[PDB]
């Protein structure tokens, strides 16, 4: 399925080239510009654990998730990953725990040492 495919066929977008965050672009977005540090970014997303369970979805809330890019307001992989996206892009990310919740996990949905899958759509970004 999609998690296996990004695991096996994704591109390493980490600066360290340690394969901690792999990406596939599923829907090409608009133009060439990606957001800049500190921008307000608006995303829709859905996340799955490695046991196949959905652990979250903004779609199901009928409102986007909004954060300021590059400020550690989200897991490291999201700051790295969303920074690579164009407006209107849909991407898959496959994230090792060192770029997510590590050994601590995040109670009560995300276990210790969890590799995560996301589908993310970058709706908009604004300074
Ligand atoms: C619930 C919305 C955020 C949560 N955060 C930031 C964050 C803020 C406070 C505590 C833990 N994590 C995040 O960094 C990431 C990435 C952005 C989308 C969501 N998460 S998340 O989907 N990451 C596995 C998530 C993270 C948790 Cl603890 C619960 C749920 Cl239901 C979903």
């Amino acid at each position: 399925g999609a998690p296996a495919t990004v695991t096996e066929q994704g591109e390493d977008i980490t600066s360290k080239k340690d394969r901690g965050v792999l990406k596939i672009v599923k829907r090409v977005g608009n133009g060439e510009e990606t957001p800049m540090i500190g921008d307000k970014v608006y995303v829709h997303y859905k996340g799955k654990l490695s046991n196949g369970k959905k652990f979250d979805s903004s779609h199901d809330r009928n409102e986007p998730f909004v954060f300021s890019l590059g400020k550690g307001q989200v897991i490291k992989a999201w700051d790295i990953g969303v920074a690579t996206m164009k407006k209107g892009e849909i991407a898959h990310l496959l994230i090792k725990p060192e770029y997510a919740y590590g050994s601590a996990g995040s109670l009560p949905k995300i276990p210790s040492n969890a590799t995560l899958f996301f589908e993310i759509e970058l709706l908009d970004f604004k300074g």
